[PDB]
């Protein structure tokens, strides 16, 4: 497994690249994206960014995001794939893989090292701290816009610092970024303040198939593609609801059940204090973090995949409880 | 106006001290009560904490609550009142400020300044912020749980670093706090996953009252106090609610209007790009921020609040508009 060094020196060897996220993408992959794509280009590399996927609303006041492209034309040197933990998770640009070298930076534990070369550091809650210290270590200058970009990847991972992976190193690249000009504010309200009427109507549904257990300890709930469908929504749509499960008082677990497209269920899973649902996400074919992981099935009634995760996290759950 | 080394210099002087709060205590009153109290407990000084309410459910698990006392039996040499801006809003306590000598420290720039000594800063985010610097000044030195303590308020008065208040000078003592063993990830769970169940359906009546003004850009709502009543609230269960007002795609200015007791009526008004809430606010009667301001009325029909605050905010940003 190669560290950081590795991935520089192999960074200032290539001067044609290629920076693709992967689909569906959250803050740490735009941040990680542009991110290491300016940050490259000031060291005068030819650059493109590119993400298999539409850009979600969100995202579309931040500075150079157009910057990141669904169609580049573009014949690089170097692929760099960063925040994608497998190649499935890139689109149709894992075909590059079989012709061009490629590194791969993440911070996901599951990454499955698909790069010729791997920076894959765990201990990191946003690959988007990897790419500020690779930035660094290149000697590339910040500037707000820069600084902007590489916070919301770390703003985002962690839910604003709320999350448990929120430590001091979290903390000191915020304040080196906001120094450095990162308008956090700016972030703040183009993640968290873009909702949709259409989404209070969707979590309202949410709320009415609410199902607390254990004393009301899980709490869980679902959306199916009728109901994304019936309220002009998408699972993007979603982001969000099932920590607002999680922040119901006394819950410790909070699982949120969601189909889209039809037939295709992800289950996403929270945790509060202590219980690990990726030991349970893992079991079921997914993976995560101890206090956020996740399961994706295909070609499953949502009426079978409810029941069969249930029943195994409280049969983990009850193993827990008696520590 | 004195500023912090003749707060210090008082502090200093004086070895039995009473630190009072505000009625309606949020975030930032517990976090400076109970940092300063403990702070000047560690020079040795005999400190008492006093706040003339009920202290809110979020905080009962925070080390050290049981330190805040609502009906103290102490004889004081010297009077600290913190994050309060006026003698009113620390309830029975006001009458030691005709016997007592008095040192008032406060972020908020409506402070009536009634201490005999008064700092006073505007540009903090949080008193926290200022007492972490009296602390440091004294001589104290910070162990994780007073670290924790004094991180709360500078996370609940800044939304959790999301509001235009977050500055550098914000993330760095965040940093600094961190770095000494602050639980960032336990005060943000205390704090914001202690939701109600009957919150939810609060905020659904709010939901169902909203309405939009100037093609989407002015939102408000209301809660009558027969409406808390029937969901077993308070005015505490709506804190946050006029924020998730704000948080609507399109939304400039959000105001909820909120009667609790019966005839009492806050108007809470929150600002995101540009309009000025504080302008408003003061010219009916209250005061604030540019971003986040507030009005309290007393006898009135909530029937000639409502249209009133809405008819001056109109003729307000109807001008903004106009630049
Ligand atoms: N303790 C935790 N650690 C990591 N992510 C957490 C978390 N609690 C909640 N989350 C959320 O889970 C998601 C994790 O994304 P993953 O690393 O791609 C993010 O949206 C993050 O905010
Ligand atoms: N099917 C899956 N396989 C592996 N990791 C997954 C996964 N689904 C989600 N995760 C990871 O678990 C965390 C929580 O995912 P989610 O936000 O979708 O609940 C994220 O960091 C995500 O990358
Ligand atoms: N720009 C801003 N500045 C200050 N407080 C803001 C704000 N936007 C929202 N708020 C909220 O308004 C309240 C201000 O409290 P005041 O300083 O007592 C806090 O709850 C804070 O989170
Ligand atoms: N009636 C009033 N007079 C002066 N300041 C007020 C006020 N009501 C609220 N504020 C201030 O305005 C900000 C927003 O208040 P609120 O959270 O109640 O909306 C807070 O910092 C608060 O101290
Ligand atoms: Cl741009
Ligand atoms: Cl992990
Ligand atoms: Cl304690
Ligand atoms: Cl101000």
């Amino acid at each position: 497994g190669s560290g950081m060094d590795e991935i520089v020196k192999v960074l200032s060897q290539h001067d044609r690249i290629l920076v693709v996220g992967h689909i569906m993408p959250d803050g740490d992959c735009v941040s990680s994206v542009l991110s290491l794509t300016l940050g490259l280009e000031k060291l005068g590399k030819e650059v493109k960014a590119a993400v298999d996927y539409k850009i979600p609303y969100v995202f579309e006041k931040f500075p150079y995001i157009d910057k990141i492209e669904e169609n580049p034309n573009f014949d690089p040197e170097l692929l760099v794939v960063v925040n994608a933990s497998s190649p499935d998770r890139i689109g149709k640009f894992q075909d590059l893989l079989d012709k061009v070298p490629s590194v791969v930076i993440d911070h996901h534990s599951t990454n499955t090292n698909f790069g010729n070369w791997n920076w894959v550091d765990p201990s990191f809650a946003a690959t988007a701290q990897m790419i500020f210290r690779i930035n660094k270590a290149l000697g590339v200058e910040y500037d707000s816009n820069l600084a902007t970009l590489n916070y919301l990847g770390i703003a985002t991972n962690t839910g604003f610092f709320r999350h448990s992976n929120a430590d001091v190193r979290v903390f000191e690249d915020a304040y080196k970024l906001v120094k450095m000009g990162a308008d956090a504010h700016f972030v703040a309200k183009e993640i968290l303040e873009n909702k949709r009427f259409e989404q209070f109507k969707l979590f309202a549904e949410v709320l009415e198939r609410l199902q607390l257990l254990e004393n009301g300890k899980i709490a869980y709930s679902y959306i199916d593609y009728d109901t994304y469908l019936r309220h002009n929504c998408t699972d993007e749509d979603s982001a969000g609801f099932v920590g607002e499960l999680r922040s119901i008082r006394g819950v410790e677990v909070a699982v949120l059940f969601m189909e889209f497209p039809r037939g295709k269920i992800h289950v996403s899973m929270r945790s509060k204090d202590w219980f690990n649902v990726n030991e349970v996400a893992f079991e079921l074919g997914g993976g995560g973090h101890p206090r956020a992981a996740g399961v994706t099935f295909e070609g499953k009634k949502i009426e079978e995949v409810i029941p069969r995760v249930i029943n195994h996290l409280l049969k983990k759950f009850k193993e827990g409880v008696e520590s």
